[PDB]
DNA sequence: TGAGGTAGTAGGTTGTA
DNA sequence: TACAACCTACTACCTCAT
DNA sequence: TGAGGTAGTAGGTTGTA
DNA sequence: TACAACCTACTACCTCAT
């Protein structure tokens, strides 16, 4: 069989316990909280004495050479109280820090070519190397004619056991700069209007837009009453204008946008914002050529963090402590546990399906009872490319026929739909204002006999006269009339369709379809352990200030929505409000009551992040009920990559494939071939509850399994995923009774 | 006719140009930004001087004297620049912060029963009195045998004209406070667990409530490793715990609740909050004697405030600047203009009622299509009360009758309804749990035949077990389902009812009733001024960092309500996003058109607030559809009272009185007669339009006057009030299409 | 917005206290 | 103030092939 | 939560920059 | 950090009287 690993290297001997020099700090200020200038103070120790190892306990400071008692501060009163040899099992942070500070200090004199420096070392966990290993093994420059450049972005974080053997956790990233900022564009003459810029002068996180460039110069004095140089020469920045030139005078001032008024900065403190969009715009043959070097496999992301960990070698100060350059054979060695978790089968009208594709020639499994007239909004200047896309949907859809004629893939009669064009409507909106889109979609209402819609939206790119997406599912949220939007590019596709590359587009939107109008394509069997219902719950964070309401789903044990609540109020966070709780664990429980007639015996919680509300609510609200209950905290966002190995050769794992130690699991969803990237497991850890661990995988994995809004299934579980996609379509959420009609797939 | 006024005092003779000593301060820490620190700067300066006036301008800091450089701020270098003498006619600020200070300096030596000092000065605009000018005129400490101390809380804002002439304006509140402590209170022996407190040592705005009485001592060293007398000792306020005794030292640790953690606390730095609810709680004599000393009408706010100005006098150094102690004969000297608004008339089934009580004879004037049955749910423990409670409820509404016999005050049918109590049901409830609350709502929707609940809810106050409204609009609104609910001691007016009180009661829940079954009472027959539709906005705020949603109301020039539009998202507070206008105004425009036939020629936006969004989004989005709008910014919460003169007696003013300078008008809408109070007046500003100021108060005037869930009118109009009852039955609105049903009503 | 996944980039919130 | 560990928003590329 | 108004108390947000 | 000018939440008293 295939082994799972993960991106770690075993540090070859043993690090010891050594003297340190323990410092306090306290807190000069107005204020007196340490723990509110702890990380400050250390800071500032470490750049104000030459980058020298600086480490933070609660309000200890270690250091690990004799130095001076630093009164210099104007917070931070750091002074010698005792020298000690910190044990091990005691500080297993002190001594990761201390590794990690080595590491960095060994790699910051390892270069390439001699001259040019590979790393650049903040002593953190986080290190962009200058060049990168490529796909055939050799570290080169990645840079453009406009001077983009790819950096490789490693992140160490070594992890010390009580004996002293050490653990090398790695990851790597890739990092979008530029060595070329704004002014050499200038002198270059490019426009820079409406570009996204960063600037590398102050550290305030703000998203700053350029809004023109003015060509009034820098040492004219501004609106504020005094020049620009003047402006950072009298704010204890005087060195950074102190090595201009007599030509550096004539930049011209480029104003940006500040998020709250218009801040005037000189064009040598900002850089552009590199993204893959600013690529598309300005170098699309590197942008589309450094696509298979930041989208990594695991044998590339193996061989770059090989030769990252060659790079460092033997540090001569931790007993001569190196690293092994190849992962674990099998992560039992550090307490996870292997495993593949069994597929799901999934239910049709005839049976077992073996793919999601199978589903349109054995047929869907709940039609809702009754009958669906369609209805198509389409744009004005392409009508008859829309009447060729709602004749192949119509076709795939009741006629089970693909370009016209009958095909053996799809059955006939999947959705009971009638689409009679002498009958139905064809109404056509003028692309342009959003108001008019919503009296489009009410004049779609106007008449009676529409029951879905099938409208057609202009691009999601295509960034001129306006999108309709919006105003449409706006309008018919308010209105309680399921749809199914298709942009024009799909449209296209289905009326330029020449080979089967529109029938994945029609399986995926038949299957949105369906799923709208309360329709299930496919039911798990059955569902391995004791549960009754799923409730998936998810706070979001659109923008700063601005929480999604915590919208729960709740589904039964075979996957299908029971229902979904979102509270009217916002809150606090990603805490919970156990009134919310209150809210929408009664909701959970009244639709059980009411498609069951019981309550259920066992509930498990997919709770999407951090499980920080009251266990004691919830022990106390399922202990008043006698309900057993679980909590799963399921998460995506994670760095950690689990690896294949066959027999030391590097893989992209199979979806299902899962690691275990105790209480936290890391499993894997989907399927990725190479050249496609990796797989980004789930982080999924239990914060309460009496199943075994294995258990709540094997419901999340088939809770990815049994996603019914597409043919290849979803990397979350649809608890949270459903969760997160009502999030996403928060002011798109019907009027009506809440039921089993997914608005939001 | 009756004059208007304000409280407003003139000053007599005039303030000179005099010389000040003008500083500078920069920033002296890390930051460099002035304006982060300029006013506590100033209040550094201040105390650390012997309390010496010291003054703000933009980052200039004004000094009525010679002052020495202060260089001992570890954030502020104050140092001396130049001596001038300030003109007049740039500088209002700075001689009404003059004026204030000097009026302050005299205050301070002032005194009541030759020992105590009779006024509590901090050199600001707020001056608390120790003694209060009671009914008869006379000044005396209002305290309790509990030590409970009301206190006078003034508030002066002189306004310095470019002359000199000064005109003090003038407010004053009532401040609950106490000489005793909780450690008094603990000596006494009183029960302090779950009980409000405050800290008089930390500035921190938290809500602090004590959990318990720990009898570890003050001096025994806690779990912070250390006693707590040392942990102030360590945190440089030593001096709080010098003055101590030995019996100090026997203080037991009262342990709070600081919405965090739980803060480890003396009880010597802690002291009751005093609310109304704890004088109701410790002290109802007390509670019940000052509501004629807080609830203050006109006359008695002028002999109050009469008293204080007497208290100031004649102040020595600013040219024999005295006040006047007589309001203003009439506010054209302040540029105000007083006025009456002409009373709306209002439309029944007859025609021009006279009151709003005059509905129920005359009858109602839009009935809604069809026939409402009704259902109700009641307490189990009330079954009797609850029966004779929604018997007065149907005879009142369907049969005309009141205590069983026919009434020349109620028209017959008023309310095509059906309670048949062979046919209809009376659904009992057990209280207690709240998910037994939702399935007795929902056992009443198991049954077709109930189209309006009159359920029977416990009462607001008596905070045992479970109130069951919560819970009941929740499910009903889940459910689309209209409802009146009554609490248990209205329920027991209606089966106790022997005099006309429980008539009242049945006014305004037949309002209710007929406002959330899409009935209108009344109409205005036309409405002064070119408006076509009315648009509320208002943005609430609950908690921190919960925003509630941009609630709009859409009304015609008829008052009637068009349209509610609420977003699902929330957003970053009091700004609404152009995203959030579009929405809205779009639904406006949407619904007039639907309703009407056409767009609007006017709006009237009756933003409650600040309208702090882009008038320039107003601009285009109405200037592209040729439509002309207004803004009018109604603010509630004002601290100037509009006084009425007949004669030098000062006294309530009517309804529909304003006054009026430009584009800010301050109008009264409440009838309040003495010993109830005095009218608390809208701000009204218009923020953009093209009508005249007059014409959106008598907008505004007849907006407060159609509230149709009342027979006494509301404050607010119903544009900001509708959008506030929106914000408070935010969790409450119905599923179904948006309609004239005021469920929130 | 056919659907889903990877990838960057930018910015959040919360515990750590 | 500050990082870690989670998030969200957006945009590219890329595939889909019983 | 009959409805509405005054009154406190507590705490927010935003401009002032 | 800080006040001003607006807000919200909560609780008392108080009236309602064609
Ligand atoms: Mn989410
Ligand atoms: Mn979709
Ligand atoms: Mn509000
Ligand atoms: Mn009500």
């Amino acid at each position: 069989v295939s082994n799972l690993t993960v991106e770690a290297f075993e540090g070859i001997g043993s690090v010891n316990p050594m003297l340190f020099y323990q410092y306090k700090v306290t807190g000069k200020g107005k204020y007196d909280n340490v723990y509110k200038i702890i990380k400050s103070a250390r800071y500032k120790m470490h750049s104000k004495n030459r980058f020298k190892p600086v480490f933070i306990k609660d309000d200890k400071l270690y250091t690990l050479e004799k130095l001076p008692d630093i009164e210099d501060l104007d917070f931070a009163n750091i002074n010698f109280v005792k020298s000690e040899v910190l044990s091990i099992e005691d500080n297993m942070s002190i001594y990761g820090e201390v590794v990690e500070y080595y590491i960095n200090l060994k790699l910051k004199k390892v270069k390439v070519l001699g001259k040019y420096p590979k790393y650049r070392i903040n002593y953190s966990k986080e290190i962009l190397s200058n060049t990168l290993l490529t796909r055939e093994l050799k570290d080169e420059f990645k840079k453009s004619n406009k001077g983009f450049n790819l950096k490789r972005k490693f992140r160490i974080s070594p992890v010390v056991n009580k004996m002293g053997k050490v653990i090398l956790y790695l990851s790597c990233s890739a990092d979008f700069s530029t060595n070329k900022n704004i002014y050499e564009m200038l002198k270059e003459g490019l426009e820079v209007e409406g570009l996204a810029v960063k600037s590398e002068w102050s550290n305030i996180s703000g998203n700053l837009v350029i809004e023109s460039v003015l060509e009034t110069k820098i040492s004219e004095p501004t609106s504020l009453g005094q020049s620009l140089i003047d402006y950072y020469k009298n704010n204890n920045q005087g060195y950074r204008v102190k090595d201009f030139t007599d030509e550096d005078l004539n930049a011209n001032i480029v104003n940006v946008r500040g998020n709250k008024k218009i801040y005037m900065y000189i064009p040598h403190a900002l850089k552009p914002i590199i993204t893959r969009e600013y690529l598309a715009k300005n170098d699309p043959e590197f942008s589309k050529e450094i696509e298979q070097l930041i989208k990594m496999n695991m044998n590339y992301r193996y061989e770059t963090l090989k030769s990252f960990v060659n790079d460092i070698g033997v540090i001569e100060e931790l007993n001569n402590l190196s690293f092994k350059n190849k992962y674990y054979e099998d992560v039992k060695l550090l307490g996870y546990s292997s495993g593949k978790i069994d597929e799901p089968v999934l239910m049709g009208a005839k049976g077992i399906i073996k793919n999601k594709m199978q589903i349109f020639s054995n047929g869907f499994y709940k039609l809702p009872e009754g009958k669906v007239r369609f209805g198509v909004l389409y744009p004005k200047e392409f009508d008859g490319v829309s009447r060729k896309a709602i004749r192949a949907i119509y076709d795939f859809s009741k006629e089970g026929k693909y370009h016209g004629e009958s095909n053996k893939y799809i059955a006939e009669h999947l959705i009971n739909v009638e689409f009679n064009p002498k009958e139905c409507i064809f109404e056509g909106y003028e692309l342009g204002d959003i108001t008019e889109y919503k009296k489009a979609a009410l004049k779609l209402n106007n008449y009676n006999n529409v029951d879905f819609v099938i409208a057609i939206v202009p691009n999601m790119s295509d960034e001129e006269i306006e999108n309709s997406y919006n105003p449409f599912k706006k309008i018919w949220a308010e209105l309680n009339l399921p749809s199914q939007m298709i942009s024009v590019k799909t449209a296209e596709i289905f009326a330029n369709s020449r080979d089967n590359t529109a029938l994945y587009y029609l399986h995926n939107i038949v299957l949105g379809i369906l799923g709208k109008i309360g329709g299930i394509p496919w039911v798990v069997k059955d569902m391995k352990g004791d549960v009754d219902c799923f409730v998936g719950l998810d706070v979001g964070t659109r923008e700063k200030g601005i929480h999604y309401p915590a919208c729960s789903v709740v589904f039964d044990k075979y996957g299908k929505l029971i229902n979904y609540y979102k509270p009217n109020i916002p809150q606090n966070g990603e805490k919970i409000n156990t009134e919310i709780l209150q809210e929408i664990f009664d909701k959970v429980l009244i639709s059980y009551e009411e498609e069951n007639g019981a309550y259920p015996k066992n509930i498990v919680i997919h709770r999407a992040g951090f499980s920080r509300e009251d266990l004691d609510w919830y022990e106390n609200y399922f202990g008043k009920k006698n309900i057993k209950f679980n909590i799963i905290e399921v998460k995506k966002s994670t760095p950690l990559k689990i690896a294949s190995i066959n027999e030391g050769n590097i893989t992209n794992p199979e979806k299902g494939s899962y690691i275990l130690r105790g209480n936290k699991a890391y499993m894997v969803t989907t399927d990725i071939k190479e050249n496609l990237g990796s797989p980004k497991p789930l982080k999924i850890e239990k914060s309460y509850g009496d199943i075994d661990m294995l258990t709540a995988l094997s419901q999340i994995y088939a809770l990815t399994q049994i996603h019914v809004g597409a043919t290849k299934s979803l990397r979350l579980p649809i608890t949270t995923g459903y969760a997160d996609k009502i999030c996403k379509a928060i002011e798109f959420i019907p009027q009506g009774r809440v039921d089993n009609r997914l608005f939001f797939l």
